[PDB]
């Protein structure tokens, strides 16, 4: 049938003529225990930028080895669109988080041959998961594929915000020095107490790699983790998540978005936190209240933010987290670093692979099959 | 006697009245059994600004109680300098790396009563340690102070470098997404290579810290450390920094400046690295040719370099590590972060009560004493 992928605009220096490394690291297995995507054949070096519309996920050779239709593009808002034009006749639909093709109901009715929409990522979000169950379709997301590379964004964006890197640094590249306007607001992370809203992939990593940096760790689940995780880490579970929010001077939330999560961190939620607390949100925007953020930022109640995530996305030019005071902020940059791309990328085709020769697909991958949250959509989304 | 106290200017906005916090944490142990600062008394609240001019390090009550004269100033450079104003009758000197007070040959023969040249941080290398020997000076550190602050920093500066995070939020700041923009030089480090080049208490840190990253963990260093802590962390030994900077995706130096490492980071040292290597610096800029990083940098050969020491400090507005492509560079800072300041500005103050006192100075404080290397220095530092 027709497959239509939809991709993020290429570097402005176009395509990549080459790369800063001859090679990355070869990743086989998770922490879990889990194996990487394993698909037969890949048709790209890894390490190459995959995830742009030259890129197309390395994955022509195979769709049009056995010419079905692949059609690629950036193209995707509101209904003259390209996506919104190739949407009704299309059967396999892809798109990346960081670039999503998102897929509402309305979206959805018109897409009459759609068998499966496929995340290339993690977090299917973007598409109306009760709407796909009304119309039989199949959701699948590479699971596992970029959780380590998001864990490293989180850590990263913490220490950028306690120690207040971003705004030293704007100094030193405008000729300054201004050491005394830099460490009034830089504090050592050392011995602060530092909370993670789930303990699934990303939440796990971000702790194990906080722990050896002498903090009290703290965290909130809907079940626990086992004792010898528990000890080993040496954790303080929490069941309110206001419980979590009240010792906390770091939280990193790490939880995927669904109505429970929706707005948890409403102005609501902000009251109960320290003042000068720190929020990294790598997991969705849709968990944090925008304009509940920024004010108690401005307010001065958090010391500050940093995320990847935002939304719409693309965010518009006028999103006011871009701009806001103390933003450790970046593009939706962590799932699609080389490395995860790597991982991601292979799974699609592994997932293509099985969907196109009638064997099964890995229970971990699959988000929604046949009419109900089935594998790691049971466990996780709502 | 005379104190003479070199200090860094107030913010641009005045010494803050409020600090979006209202307490740190308190640390009283180090990770090698060492104990923090021990001293008697402060005249400030951990977690407010020290080292500016208006800190003074909490002091101006103790030593005037004690009925001694107390200087302080950020002024140090030329002849003009209330410095070397004061230098002369100045029975005691403190600075901070950050804002050093340079202690050449020159200044230390100018020096007519000096006992004591006294670092508040760590890092004693702004001082002509054989110039001290010579004139019967000693010398101290706050050993142990911020080493913590300073292997945070780093990593922070690793992950920054490796990710690709400024230009990107660079992208974030003027309104863009463009994220092939971010991601087309941005990896993970799961699984990379990093070495630390000493592997001190802040080497040995970084190295911790790293570990449940998987990364592979590379070290030199002139003594090994024990068979225990090469096993938990896997760590590789290497007996040449040149056979360690081979493998290493990524190298961080950890080590004082002294002689023996004076720009060990030389073009030839520098070709030997990877091609899109990273170096962090968080320990003294003059380890590295200064002139050959940017060489290696600008020619795509090193993917990044970041650090927040300089040579000089404060630095030129010129400075090419300002401007060279991917850097991910502050001011000297990482030590002087506010928790760590309330660690060194009681160093500063213990040592002075062990000073007027008479009773023995900390031997991990103490660099040069009884004209010779001692402490810390003895085992760390060197001469000519
Ligand atoms: N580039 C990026 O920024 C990026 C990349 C990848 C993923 N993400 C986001 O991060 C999310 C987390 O993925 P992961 O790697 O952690 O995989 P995962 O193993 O599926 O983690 C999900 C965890 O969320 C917990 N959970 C579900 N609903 C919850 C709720 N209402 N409150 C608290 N915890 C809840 C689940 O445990 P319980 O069922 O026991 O609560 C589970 O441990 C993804 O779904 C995605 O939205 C972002
Ligand atoms: N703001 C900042 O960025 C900041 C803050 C504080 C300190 N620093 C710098 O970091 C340095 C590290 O000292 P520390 O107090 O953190 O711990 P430390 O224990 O004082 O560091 C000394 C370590 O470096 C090693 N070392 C000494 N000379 C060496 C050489 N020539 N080659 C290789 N290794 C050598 C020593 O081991 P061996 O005896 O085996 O050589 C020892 O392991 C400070 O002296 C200072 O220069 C920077």
């Amino acid at each position: 049938a027709k497959i239509l992928c939809v991709l993020y605009p290429d570097p402005v220096n176009g395509y990549p003529k080459t790369y800063a490394r001859d090679e990355i690291p070869n990743i086989t297995v998770y922490d879990n225990g889990q194996t990487a995507p394993t698909p037969k054949a890949i048709d790209f070096k890894p390490g190459e930028l995959l995830g742009s519309v030259s890129g197309e996920l390395g994955l022509r050779k195979y769709l049009e080895g056995l010419g079905h239709e692949f059609i690629v593009t950036s193209d995707k808002e509101g209904p003259d669109s390209e996506f919104e034009k190739h949407l009704p006749d299309a059967e396999i639909i892809i798109s990346q988080p960081f670039w999503p093709a998102y897929l509402g109901p309305e979206r959805l009715a018109k897409a009459k041959k759609l068998k499966l929409a496929l995340t290339a990522g993690i977090g299917s979000d973007h598409v109306d998961l009760e709407s796909a169950i009304k119309h039989g379709v199949t959701v699948a997301e590479v699971t596992g594929s970029n959780s380590i590379s998001v864990s490293e964004h989180a850590v990263m964006m913490i220490l950028s915000l306690v120690r207040n890197y971003i705004p030293a640094h704007e100094w030193a590249e405008k000729g300054g020095w201004n050491i005394a306007d830099c460490v009034e607001r830089s504090y050592d992370v050392e011995g602060m107490h530092v909370g993670t809203v789930a303990a699934g992939r990303i939440g796990l990593a971000i702790l194990k790699r906080m722990k050896p940096f002498d903090v009290h760790l703290h965290y909130y689940a809907r079940h626990r983790l086992s004792k010898e995780e528990e000890e080993e880490l040496g954790l303080t579970f929490h069941e309110n998540v206001e419980d979590m929010v009240k010792v906390c001077d770091v939280v990193t939330i790490n939880a995927p978005l669904h109505p429970e999560t929706h707005h948890m961190f409403d102005e609501a939620m902000i009251k109960k936190m320290k003042r000068g607390a720190y929020i990294v949100n790598t997991a969705r925007a849709e968990i944090c209240d925008r304009d509940a953020i920024v004010r108690a930022v401005e307010s001065g109640h958090l010391a500050g933010y940093a995320g990847d995530v935002w939304n719409p996305q693309p965010a518009p030019a006028d999103h006011p987290w871009r701009t806001m005071p103390w933003n450790g902020m970046t593009p939706h940059m962590s799932g699609t670093s080389l490395s995860g791309q790597a991982r991601y990328t292979a799974g699609t085709r592994e997932i293509l692979e099985c969907w196109f020769e009638g064997r099964p697909i890995r229970e971990d991958y699959v988000i929604v099959d046949g009419g109900k949250l089935a594998g790691t959509g049971a466990l996780s989304y709502t």
